């Protein structure tokens, strides 16, 4: 129904570092600066 980017649902990482694992670039939680959140499988 709804989800939020935190830990289990997802993680927050910088743009300079690309998501190693096959994660889906998703943004749900307002992270600091131009950060990017990834969605776990």
């Amino acid at each position: 129904q709804s989800e939020f980017c935190g830990h289990d649902v997802g993680e927050c990482v910088p743009p300079k570092l690309v998501c190693r694992p096959p994660t889906h670039e998703c943004l749900h939680f307002p992270c600091p600066g131009y950060l990017k959140c990834c969605c776990y499988p």
